[PDB]
């Protein structure tokens, strides 16, 4: 039954881990998954949405890991409890390079993708800006700039550093530094009057 | 004479006001510069050749305006250093908002585009991690994260956050908050001991 909309998907991200979507046909999909072009057909419109399906699973994927973290408090130092967040994404979508390699490059021509993505990406940093605020609350961090607006700042540089780095693009940061060098700048940030 | 490509290079400017480049035809700009369709094609190969010709005029000017702050230090402290630097890319991109938006698209589907993003992207984190390094040589900055490392993960994030907000994406931060945003980040990352 769903096993073979699994299949689908599973092909998908395979493909992608040699080839761009636009290189990847209905054919090679349904080929992957054992059925045919039109059986395909039943379980998606387009290999545009399985991907989006694809990424949609990862961002889901990322999001209930933070909310686990989120529910359960590591007892540890305050730079500890930022690096320990910012890790989820790093494992998640260093955990999936090619769904997160492809799903940047839809952002630009599907609607669906950019909203996905955009939709999270407030989750985020409204979270961040919550945790900021609950560290201003309790004397631990000063009160500087507006928390909402440094939060989205830290959360866009993670989205184009981690991606930068993943991607081997030039430049980035070695994917083996990039996790310390994202808690720094968060942690100096969040915490420092100068 | 250049007349003839400067018209065609303000009119390809104009016309990305309204928008993108692949809803504007040959016929638009050569229209727009008052010459034929074949005339254009002496002047320039494609369209995306006109845009790949913005976006360095756009990236010489940021960079030779960086030049001339590196050559004629602001006397002033080390947060305003920092700023008066941030400061050329805000307002040299800022005031062109469309040839930065239109060349953001192009790094996906052209390779001197992307490699032209690339080189100036280099410069840019060489002169930041210079700069560091001047700072720590002197006491002033802490010898926290590879000089480097931070210089790479800073520019991603100007590079991120300032386009962001610039097209007003969601999430983005204001446009009017944006440089104190980042200047914040900066001070605090490069000075912070913790
Ligand atoms: F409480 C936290 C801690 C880290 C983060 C975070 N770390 N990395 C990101 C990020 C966001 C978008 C894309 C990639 C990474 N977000 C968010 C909330
Ligand atoms: F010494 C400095 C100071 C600022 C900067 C800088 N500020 N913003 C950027 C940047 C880089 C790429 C794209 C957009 C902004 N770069 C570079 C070197």
């Amino acid at each position: 039954g769903d096993d073979r909309e699994l299949a689908i998907l599973a092909t998908a991200e395979n493909l992608l881990e040699d080839r761009p979507l636009a290189d990847i046909s209905v054919d090679d999909l349904a080929k992957g998954a054992g059925i045919s072009r039109p059986t395909f057909y039943f379980y998606f419109p387009s290999k545009e949405a399985v991907l989006l399906t694809l990424l949609d699973r990862v961002v889901n994927q990322a999001d209930m890991a933070l909310q686990t973290l989120a529910e359960n408090p590591a007892d540890t130092d305050r730079e500890n409890m930022w690096r320990t967040g910012i890790n989820v994404f790093f494992e998640t979508f260093g955990s999936h390079k090619a769904v997160t390699r492809a799903g940047q490059a839809a952002r630009a021509t599907s609607v669906e993708v950019a909203e996905l993505w955009s939709t999270f990406m407030q989750k985020w940093i409204a979270y961040t800006a919550a945790v900021i605020d609950a560290e201003r609350d309790r004397g631990a961090a000063p009160r500087t700039l507006p928390a909402h607006e440094l939060a989205t700042a830290l959360n866009l540089m993670n989205e184009r550093t981690l991606f930068a780095s993943f991607a081997g693009e030039q430049p980035s940061v070695p994917e083996a530094r990039v996790l310390d060098t994202l808690v720094h700048i968060w942690v100096t940030s969040i915490y420092g009057e100068n």
